[PDB]
């Protein structure tokens, strides 16, 4: 079963342009991504879901956020540490966004920490600036908790 979601770009106004969807299809390893997008920055980028379902900022101090509405990447109990490569954190991280050197990404992955649709039709994904493997500095994933783009599941 399969769900397009609509990705737009995300940068402390709000709701952008798109370039891209990422095509969800859950099978019975998990929600297989298939990214198509265009215009990102050429690397790789780290792949969360998010607590609520909204591509929106927040203004606080004279000053914006990028986009949280979404909450934070999917975080109920735990202690802070992000899931990765020892320990345990939250559960709505996912394996990084790679993206060729002309900033297209075509990649068909999958991520096995979830196996349905049913549990993210109230969510948000989320692609974020850095990749996602570190807890391990004073601001987690290395400072890559700034993301390019968001797409509300529906
Ligand atoms: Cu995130
Ligand atoms: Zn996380």
């Amino acid at each position: 079963a399969s769900e397009k979601v609509g990705m737009n770009l995300v940068t402390a106004q709000g709701v952008g342009q798109s370039i891209g969807t990422v095509v969800i299809d859950e099978t019975e390893g998990g929600l297989k991504f298939t990214p198509h997008l265009k215009a990102l920055p050429p690397g790789e980028h780290g792949f969360h879901i998010h607590a609520n379902g909204s591509c929106q900022p927040a203004i606080k101090d004279g000053q914006a956020v990028a986009a949280e509405a979404a909450g934070g990447h999917l975080d109920p109990q735990n202690t802070g540490k992000h899931e990765g490569p020892e320990g345990q954190g939250h559960l709505g991280d996912l394996p990084v966004l790679v993206v060729n050197n002309d900033g297209i990404a075509t990649e068909p992955v999958t991520a096995p920490r979830l196996k349905s649709l049913d549990e993210v039709k109230d969510k948000a994904l989320m692609i974020h600036v850095g990749g996602d493997n570190m807890s391990d500095q004073p601001k987690p994933l290395g400072g890559g908790g700034t993301r390019y783009a968001c797409g509300v599941i529906k």
